[PDB]
């Protein structure tokens, strides 16, 4: 990857959407972080050598750990869609910082960032979008913005 | 008013997937349409079909895209906002992809999504989520929040 992106899954509770964005990631060279406790183990089956995975026991740490990254949390109270960023500088590490199945991220996280929130558009007719589906879209709408470098 | 969007399962085979491809569709306001036989047994404007032949000639007028692996384009290459237009989106069996002679009669219009050598293919319900909400980036997301 030229642009570093990273996508981070807060508490994650169903493995077979940590696999399938897994899956995504390994497709895009993509970085995956996993904020513990997790809802499943490591050794869920329906959970991978070919993706960059980093577990960390809070978003406290990551958020620490790159003091210089940009951060992106992506949530129905985002004012403003997923399109409405650039996500194309060469020297900036880009998160995409997911909520959990049920739960969604803290309230007081999406509070305190409300200009950073991004939400996919949607028809009233559904609470939310499947996890797995929304990281793809946010992976593929960064991807397209770099016209799918070192990709085919 | 809006644009009319299509996303054509053939012969789905898990059910958590066309779950969530009709959920992707019901928040889009996008037509889902099975070609059967299914894996399983069975807001959404959902419609079964017994055959792909059936679709086609039951849209004569539809601008048909065939999304696989095949493709030598990325989904991003065509339009997708013309108000006079249905337009499809088909997708194959998780397993074994669209029938190999539709690929090969109409390559100019099979669409790939850029990967990295590292996967053999996406999730089949995140490629449909992938290439509704590129339709509707095109659109601005008119009719929705
Ligand atoms: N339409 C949408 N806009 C923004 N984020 C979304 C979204 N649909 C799903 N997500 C993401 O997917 C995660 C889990 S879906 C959580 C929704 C849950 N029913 C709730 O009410 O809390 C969310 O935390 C968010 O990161
Ligand atoms: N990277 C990609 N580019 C284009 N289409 C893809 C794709 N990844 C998944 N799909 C779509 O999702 C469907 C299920 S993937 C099934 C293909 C299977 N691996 C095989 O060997 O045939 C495919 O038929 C195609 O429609």
């Amino acid at each position: 990857n030229i642009v570093a992106l990273h996508v981070v899954l807060y508490q994650p509770e169903i493995p077979a959407n940590t696999g399938n964005i897994a899956r995504t990631c390994a497709a895009t060279n993509t970085t995956l972080h996993l904020i513990r406790p997790l809802g499943f183990s490591t050794d869920d089956k329906m959970l991978w050598e070919f993706v960059n995975v980093v577990y960390h026991d809070s978003l406290e740490e990551l958020f620490e750990a790159y003091k210089k990254g940009k951060f992106f949390f992506i949530t129905k109270f985002g004012q403003q869609p997923h399109t409405s960023f650039d996500y194309t500088d060469l020297d900036e590490d880009y998160f995409f910082v997911f909520g959990r199945e049920t739960s969604g991220l803290p309230k007081d996280l999406i509070q305190n960032n409300m200009d950073r929130c991004l939400r996919l558009p949607m028809t009233e007719h559904v609470r939310s979008l499947n996890l797995s589906n929304t990281a793809a879209i946010l992976v593929y709408e960064a991807l397209r913005q770099q016209n799918y470098r070192d990709l085919k």
